[PDB]
């Protein structure tokens, strides 16, 4: 019964317009203590890019040591939330969510490559959705912006491509077991991920 009701709510959210999604807006700020040495933060901690000069980070237990990732400041276990990320030179980069308990060290700390995270990703300019180290290739888009709809109350996440209107990239139904952080990956030179304020 819950699964049948969840499905009807999911269809409603898949059909929402951008103004309707923006009603769930949440302000995401990047967490300085999580950024890998190769990740530079700028514009009042709303932009992540690949560092071209030393960032002079101190080692921190919450800092990613293996891959070029960074988290948002806050995590969410209740409510329904929406944020957007503008991309430049998106040859190798990723946008997703993860449990706080995701490992921050070693190969398994990569977004979508473990059971604690979900993401969409550009990889040699080709798009895929990832969870639990299982890939789903997706059609290309000319959009330069991703919208993430995180629904903790009903249990799903949706990734939208945002241009003049919104288009589905991929979704996951999940009965989440703990709070979720926005999460980001920037790997190719010149790649930038900018959190939007519309």
């Amino acid at each position: 019964g819950m699964a049948s009701l969840k499905a009807k709510v999911l269809e409603t959210f898949l059909a929402k317009s951008r103004p309707e999604l923006l009603e769930y807006y949440i302000k995401v700020i990047l967490d300085y203590n999580t950024a890998h040495n190769k990740v530079a933060l700028s514009e009042c901690y709303t932009v992540a890019s690949v560092a071209e000069m030393p960032q002079n980070y101190r080692p921190h237990p919450q800092r990613f040591t293996y891959c070029s990732q960074v988290l948002g400041l806050h995590c969410y276990k209740k409510g329904i939330h929406y944020w957007e990320v503008e991309l430049q030179k998106n040859n190798f980069c990723g946008v997703g969510i993860c449990y706080g308990s995701m490992n921050r060290q070693g190969p398994e700390s990569r977004l979508g490559r473990n059971s604690a995270s979900w993401c969409v990703e550009w990889f040699n300019t080709k798009i895929s959705a990832w969870h639990n180290n299982v890939e789903k290739t997706l059609p290309s888009t000319k959009a330069t912006r991703v919208g993430v709809l995180l629904n903790c109350d009903h249990g799903f996440v949706i990734f939208f491509a945002v241009a003049d209107k919104v288009h589905l990239m991929y979704k996951f139904r999940v009965d989440f077991t703990e709070a979720l952080y926005p999460a980001f990956w920037v790997f190719s030179a010149g790649a930038t991920l900018s959190i939007c304020s519309p």
